[PDB]
RNA sequence: AAUUUCUACUAAGUGUAGAUGGGGU
């Protein structure tokens, strides 16, 4: 069995969460000692003693710097863009640059304590001599042996700035994007000299720190000299950014100055922008990362009425785009356009069509490279380097007298039109007194108001935000860059604000906020070492059937181990575990002695309880359970052992007992799975919405360590090319999306022949030998019912998402026991590359998660039913993938899941295998008329009523991926021309076609007429009915069940496939269905990679391109079958 | 419409079928 091999691999860990409910007298005796409300004021002094903190991290910045202040390698950054060194551009500046994110290093890094700052002894000694109020001082001490809190926060706000730059770092705003700002300093000022006079520079040099006694470094030209990182930020800024004078003398900084002549008497006047600094408090990660939003009228929306900063700044960009036009003749080249996702959007929006821009960049690679196949990868290659396609270099991709830059213009002025349509919509929500009706998430009016709004802005700002480039370039136009890029920074700030309403109206009804229970100890339940039971005072506890957690406190942490034996009594067992956090003995402890502490205050005593320690719980424990008992169970040796650490914390009620949803008793209750035929139900007792957050749990998030003694290490992707290659039988499971099935799954094997194809569309839940099933389609389908109103609301889409999440982690277990079954490798879709877009299921976003969580799931892939001790059981997971890295390591292989490009594998005929490789789109007549002048023989077979087209696909455009190279396409059978949908005959409508020109098809060899024909309408037609009979997919659009593929060409056997023939069949050969083809191909693309490991040497399965160009395909496509 | 938590549920009557690493910014 392939998958076998595949156990003990790596090693993960989890953290398998529980709640804990307060036996015995535990609740009283804590609110007795007040155990907890000391952890619950410490979680809420977190923020504020994180401020203090912080603070001294920003006199870090500051002082170090102040005197540590000369860029000392490059001398002050002098050859900061000077003159091309060695290699233009190259070396030039990134060794520089490089150099600089140390000069920066050097200065904190072995100072006077980097580690007295970033470690416990800063809120213990360092910051309560770095304050002086009592009351702040007072909270930092507070917070003291409880700095195993503030762990994340140092780390962060430490690693964050170190010798790189980028990422979030001083560097970066440091020396990076500020040196953009700066650098026109202190050299040749020049240019921004216009004015600069005696009132003016004069008045502000008098003004300023005298350190600087002149101005100096602050227009000019060439090179800079001050600020750094500290020096105040805000000395560039004084005249770059303005600094009003408290007294109230107007001192307009420097370019506060320029708009004087830099927009007065017009101009660029050499940007001269403001100084980037620390983001947020010390380079955290936004600057506009707020909190709040805890209540429905908590804050207005910062939009126009508490965010006016935004509604401000989408005016700005939109003048600044409407001086696009003097921006031509400024310098249209100067601004630019990120090449990337947006370029299809921005041709189509421009130009016309999706592929304006990049087929004309492809005519203009041949016109200086030369198509074939790897001559498509050079030119997709180059497209990916170039990252800016000027505004004129972009007219010079157009087609007549389109002005690329005013059609851009108008469009994301038109963008800007919307947004302020809702801005009326909303005004509503922006009157003072905005009546609040039914709270904000039970009222969809205005959770719609407010999605629209938001929705608005954010799509201008993805929109405008090209209008960039790749800020490294040249000739940028700064009249434009500078002033946009001011507003654009604001315009950043709506994506704050609208994650914020989005996930405020998105949230539960309830809460899931814990604190930290540390009930006075800072180092509580961070271990189970038998030695040390009185250090973190916690021991799991066992009442036979029932698990618990005793917790012993301050006066009596040893009470347990004095009294343990109970002898004739129920005996919590202690946990005796002699291993580190397999030794999981239990020492049977007491049970009346053990109450008897938790009744008088010692002992703490709470109880693991998931719903699966129930007696009433009638089914299949879930997987976490599963592994709990399993931790505490003689079977394990050495899989699931514990970590150590369990973070008790405690969720307190988020509702109420009484606001709850009841289904009161001996009342029929109406189900709501329309596949189940015992519709309701009539419950004896009552049934609440959601009673676990109306009352307050505790939960434990037990920390458990899955393999971490692994013996059978190897790497997964070459092991599994060696299994498959020495396999007969490699059966590929097979799964692509579909529009008509969810995840359809064809399972293939060795020589593809389709062994199952079967729709995941229904999940057959398996209960007690009665299998109901649940159209997840169905559902999907009401789902997006419920979508089609109210604009998709938030919560819609969310209930959508989370719904395809559950449906991802259902078909997780389907595709678990596929592949367990088959011995079958996944063949899944590289992500990374092409685009389905039609499926109306799984989106890509879905498909992620879903190979994420098939890569998480197969890293210990266990079915819950299965024993715990044989393989695929709970202590035995499949470890068949990878681990997770990133979502662009999802790309060739991560073990049993190869990613395969997935082209051309739905549109191809799975008989003969003809792949529509020719565009039969009518362009003009010459070139139907080449087309049909390619053709070998076009013939009207009267015989049996066809139109044979003999091809030679040697003889045409972009076909070199062919094989066969000689089809011939005969019209015949049906086709469903969407243009909304109509049952075009190809035959008939072809005799009628030449019935009605005049072309007597009736003539042997008729291509000479057909090319004959002078009217442009015929060849139209012509080539839209060939078109037709090259379709293969055809589905009515709507209708289920005409799922169906269509071959324009016999096969050995004379028969053109038809899907609806096998999917009569149950037992079918060929797909049953479009979409039962696409994954039957997908199980074959993969299926020429697994060719190809018994054709490459077995010390080289490694390097074997699994990339399958359509040149491999469409061969073995057109030649196996 | 019950849940360690999530999704679908009622699924044989206080539950059921799956999945579930979480902890700090």
């Amino acid at each position: 069995s392939k998958l076998e091999k595949f156990t003990n691999c790596y090693s993960l860990s989890k953290t398998l969460r529980f709640k804990a409910i307060p036996v015995g007298k535990t609740q009283e005796n804590i609110d007795n000692k007040r155990l907890l409300v000391e952890d619950e004021k410490r979680a809420e002094d977190y923020k504020g003693v994180k401020k203090l903190l912080d603070r001294y991290y920003l006199s870090f910045i500051n002082d170090v710097l102040h005197s540590i202040k000369l860029k000392n390698l490059n001398n002050y950054i002098s050859l900061f863009r000077k003159k091309t060194r060695t290699e233009k551009e190259n070396k030039e500046l990134e060794n520089l640059e490089i150099n600089l994110r140390k000069e920066i290093a050097k200065a904190f890094k072995g100072n006077e304590g980097y580690k007295s700052l970033f470690k416990k002894d800063i809120i213990e000694t360092i910051l309560p001599e770095f304050l002086d109020d009592k009351d702040e001082i007072a909270l930092v001490n507070s917070f003291n042996g409880f700095t195993t809190a503030f762990t994340g926060f140092f780390d962060n706000r430490e690693n964050m700035f170190s010798e790189e730059a980028k990422s979030t770092s001083i560097a970066f705003r440091c020396i990076n994007e500020n040196l953009t700002r700066y650098i026109s300093n202190m050299d040749i000022f020049e240019k921004v000299d216009a004015i600069f006079d005696k009132h003016e520079v004069q008045e502000i040099k008098e003004k300023i720190l005298n350190s600087d006694y002149d101005v100096e470094d602050f227009f000019e030209g060439e090179f800079f000299n001050f600020v750094l990182t500290q020096e105040g930020i805000d000395v560039y800024n004084a005249i770059i950014g303005g600094f009003v004078t408290e007294s109230g003398e107007k001192i307009k900084g420097l370019n506060e100055y320029i708009n004087l002549y830099n927009q007065k008497t017009k101009q660029k006047l050499p940007k001269f922008k403001p100084l980037y600094k620390q983001v947020l408090s010390d380079r955290e990660s936004l600057s506009f990362y707020g909190e709040g939003y805890t209540s429905d009228e908590e804050v207005l929306e910062v939009f126009r009425n508490t965010l006016n900063k935004n509604s401000e700044i989408f005016s700005s960009i939109k003048k600044l785009e409407k001086l696009f036009k003097n921006f031509d003749e400024y310098s249209s080249a100067g601004i630019f356009v990120k090449n990337g996702p947006a370029i299809s959007t921005i041709s189509k929006d421009i130009f016309g069509e999706w592929n304006v821009i990049r087929d004309k960049w492809n005519a203009e690679y041949d016109d200086i490279h030369l198509v074939t196949e790897k001559y498509e990868d050079d030119r997709r290659k180059s497209f990916k380097k170039i990252g800016s396609f000027s505004l004129e270099q972009l007219q010079e991709y157009a087609d007549a007298d389109l002005s690329v830059v005013e059609k851009l213009k108008e469009i994301i002025i038109q963008k800007v039109d919307e947004i302020y349509k809702v801005y009326g919509s909303s005004e509503k929500l922006f009157d003072a007194d905005f009546v609040l009706e039914k709270s904000l998430k039970k009222n969809d009016a205005v959770v719609a108001i407010m999605k629209d709004l938001l929705d608005s802005v954010k799509s201008f700002e993805n929109y405008i935000k090209a209008f960039f480039g790749e800020g490294k370039e040249t000739n940028r136009d700064e009249s434009f860059y500078g002033d946009f890029v001011l507003a654009y920074d604001i315009l950043l700030k709506v994506d704050h604000i609208y994650d914020a309403i989005r996930n405020y109206v998105t949230q539960k009804p309830y809460s899931k906020d814990k604190f930290k229970l540390y009930f006075q100890n800072p180092q509580f339940m961070g271990g189970w070492d038998k030695d040390k039971e009185t250090d973190y005072r916690a021991t799991i506890l066992r009442y036979g059937s029932k698990y618990y957690l005793a917790i012993m406190d301050k006066k009596y942490a040893k009470c347990l181990q004095k009294i343990d034996k109970d002898d004739v009594n129920g005996n919590y067992e202690k946990i005796n575990y002699k291993l580190l956090p397999y030794k999981v003995s239990f020492e049977s402890a007491s049970k009346k002695e053990v109450d008897k502490l938790v009744e008088e205050g010692k002992l703490y005593m709470f109880q693991i309880y998931n719903k699966d320690f129930s007696d009433k719980s009638h089914g299949t424990p879930n997987l976490h359970t599963m592994y709990f008992k399993l931790l505490f169970d003689e079977n394990n040796h050495g899989q699931i052992r514990l970590s150590g650490g369990a973070e008790l914390f405690m969720r307190r009620a988020s509702l109420k007992k009484e606001e709850l949803v009841v289904h009161p008793a001996n009342s029929p209750i109406a189900n709501k799975n329309p596949d189940n035929p015992k519709k309701t139900t009539t419950l004896s007792y009552d049934v609440y919405k959601d009673k676990r957050f109306s009352e307050d749990q505790y939960e434990l998030h037990i920390p458990i360590a899955i393999n971490k003694c692994p013996k059978n290490i190897f790497k997964i992707n070459t092991e599994v090319r060696v299994l498959l290659k020495h396999d007969d039988n490699p059966y590929v499971i097979g799964i692509d999306r579909g529009e008509r099935n969810l995840l359809y799954i064809v399972v293939v094997d060795g020589k593809g022949n389709i062994v199952e194809q079967y729709s995941l569309n229904e999940i057959i839940n398996n209960f007690n030998g009665i299998r109901i099933k649940t159209d997840y389609h169905s559902l999907l389908d009401k789902k997006e019912k419920e979508r089609f109103e109210a604009r998709q609301n938030w919560t819609s889409i969310e209930n959508i998402k989370e719904l395809k999440a559950g449906y991802i982690s259902q078909v997780v277990h389907k595709i678990c026991e596929l592949v367990e079954k088959y011995d079958a490798v996944i063949a899944l879709e590289d992500l990374n590359s092409g685009f389905k877009n039609s499926r109306v299921k799984v989106e890509k976003q879905v498909y992620q998660k879903f190979e994420k969580m098939l890569i998480d799931k197969l890293n210990y892939m266990v079915d819950k039913k299965s024993n715990p001790c044989a393989t695929g059981g709970a202590l035995k997971g499949y470890q068949i993938t990878n681990k997770f890295e990133s979502f662009k390591s999802m790309s060739t292989q991560n073990g049993f899941i190869f990613y395969i490009p997935a082209w051309l594998t739905s549109k191809i005929d799975p008989s003969t295998g003809f792949v529509n490789l020719l565009k039969t789109k009518y362009t003009s007549i010459a070139d139907s008329k080449k087309f049909i002048s390619s053709f070998d023989r076009i013939m009207y077979v009267p015989e049996e009523d066809l139109f044979e087209f003999a091809l030679d696909y040697k003889n045409f455009s972009r076909t070199d991926a062919d094989y066969i190279k000689k089809w011939k396409l005969y019209s015949y059978g049906n086709r469903i021309r969407i243009f909304d949908w109509e049952e075009v005959c190809l035959t008939s409508a072809y005799k009628e076609l030449f019935n009605k020109y005049g072309i007597n098809y009736q003539q042997g060899d008729i291509r000479a007429l057909l090319c004959e024909q002078s009217d442009k309408a015929f060849y139209s037609s012509f080539m839209a009915l060939m078109s037709l009979m090259l379709q293969m997919r055809n589905s009515i659009t709507g209708r289920t069940d005409v799922d169906f593929l269509i071959s324009p060409v016999k096969n050995s056997d004379g028969i053109f496939y038809d899907s609806r023939n096998y999917e009569a069949q149950e037992n079918a050969i060929l797909p049953k269905n479009a979409d039962a083809n696409g994954a039957y191909n997908i199980a074959r693309k993969v299926l020429w990679a697994i060719g190809q490991f018994k054709k490459a040497e077995d010390e080289k399965l490694d390097k074997v391109k699994i990339a399958i160009s359509n040149k491999e395909w469409l061969e073995y496509a057109q030649t196996s079958v």
